[PDB]
């Protein structure tokens, strides 16, 4: 039972895509210069590795983008974790809109989404491309990890912001 696949990627050697210096970057709250437009200008994501593998990246099209919430989706999220499946992705930031105590203030959240079933890449990797992302991700808001399209079910995301002090996600909507 002996392997034999690289060296780089293959023990974590990913390096954020710069637009993903973009995606913790949006994500925010107010800072949509006019939300109207921002809606469609991805502020919600998912992101994985690159072409050989590498940077987080968008592997495929992912990606909720605020404006979307309201089409095919509704303002929740589990929509976009049916964006992220299983075979293929694992750094997501989308836009929570989501009152809490403090009420509608709109907080995005890191997504280690790391299904059980997933190529190892993108297990090994993000084991150290939470790091890489985290030099992006300055502020990430929640770094939640799911390896299961439900540890990110908003109701839990009604835990790590409901499981605290929120309003909604635990409150209104769930």
């Amino acid at each position: 039972t002996m392997i034999t696949p690289s060296s780089g990627n293959s023990a974590s050697g990913v390096q954020v895509a710069d637009e993903v210096c973009r995606i913790f970057y949006d994500m925010k709250v107010r800072k949509c210069s006019t939300p109207e437009e921002i809606k469609k200008r991805k502020k919600a994501v998912i992101f994985c590795l690159s072409a050989d593998k590498k940077c987080i990246i968008v592997e495929e099209g992912k990606e909720i983008l605020v404006g979307d919430v309201g089409v095919t989706i509704t303002d929740p999220f589990k929509h976009f974790v049916g964006m992220l499946p299983e075979k293929d992705c694992r750094y997501a930031l989308y836009d929570a809109s989501f009152e809490t105590k403090e009420s509608r203030k709109e907080e995005l959240m890191f997504f280690l989404w790391a299904p059980e079933l997933a190529p190892l890449k993108s297990k090994m990797i993000y084991a150290s491309s939470k790091d890489a992302i985290k030099k992006k991700f300055q502020g990430i808001k929640h770094e939640c990890q799911a390896n299961g399209p439900e540890d990110l079910n908003r109701a839990c995301i009604a835990e790590k912001l409901g499981g605290s002090l929120i309003v909604a996600f635990e409150g209104c909507p769930v």
